[PDB]
């Protein structure tokens, strides 16, 4: 996260962070055994972490938990990165609790000028490279989709939106990959794609998670 600040621990129970040795990721808790991320995040042997703050120190309300499985969307594109979706279902269920809790799928879409709250472990530098160890955030407006797609001509499709600041400055980054954009609630959005990290006017694109809801239900239903 470019230009955030500093969340606090555990001030978002959702968030979680996927490590395969190492933090590659971000994801969204939705259940007590189900993370939502970026199919753009898929890699065998995933541990999910969840509980996290300081993703280097143990310090005492982590559940390290692995994957049994994952399930990228089948329409996703590499490419284009359409339908940047992925599930990752835990071998045990989470413990949920006031710092390890579920975030709650959209019922509707949420519209542009939407005040929303981006979080993770990424950059935290637009040139060069910085890593936090703690958790950052941004509160970050969504974008109209005529100014998405000015912003990137040919490239932003049905199942994606953008969100932050056409001046530049604040943005997700590398290694936000995968996570939340929490909108009055509810999961609106996963951290997919952009052209470098707050730049001007090319502002981050999320994947649209609204569009995705039926699919996640279905499939959370049958595995
Ligand atoms: N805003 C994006 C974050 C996802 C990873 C690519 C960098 C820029
Ligand atoms: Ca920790």
């Amino acid at each position: 996260i470019v230009g955030g600040y500093t969340c606090g621990a555990n001030t978002v129970p959702y968030q979680v962070s996927l490590n395969s040795g190492y933090h590659f990721c971000g994801g969204s808790l939705i259940n007590s055994q189900w993370v939502v991320s970026a199919a753009h995040c898929y890699k065998s042997g995933i541990q999910v972490r969840l509980g996290e703050d300081n993703i280097n120190v143990v310090e005492g309300n982590e559940q390290f938990i692995s994957a049994s499985k994952s399930i990228v969307h089948p329409s996703y594109n590499s490419n284009t990165l359409n339908n940047d979706i992925m599930l990752i279902k835990l071998k045990s269920a989470a413990s949920l609790n006031s710092r390890v809790a579920s975030i709650s799928l959209p019922t509707s879409c949420a519209s542009a000028g939407t005040q929303c709250l981006i979080s993770g472990w990424g950059n935290t530098k637009s040139s060069g490279t910085s890593y936090p160890d703690v958790l950052k955030c941004l509160k970050a407006p969504i974008l109209s989709d005529s100014s998405c797609k000015s912003a990137y001509p040919g490239q932003i499709t049905s199942n994606m939106f953008c969100a932050g600041y056409l001046e530049g400055g604040k943005d997700s980054c590398q290694g936000d990959s995968g996570g939340p954009v929490v909108c009055s609630g509810k999961l609106q959005g996963i951290v997919s794609w952009g052209s470098g990290c707050a730049q001007k006017n090319k502002p981050g694109v999320y994947t649209k998670v609204c569009n995705y809801v039926s699919w996640i239900k279905q499939t959370i239903a049958s595995n």
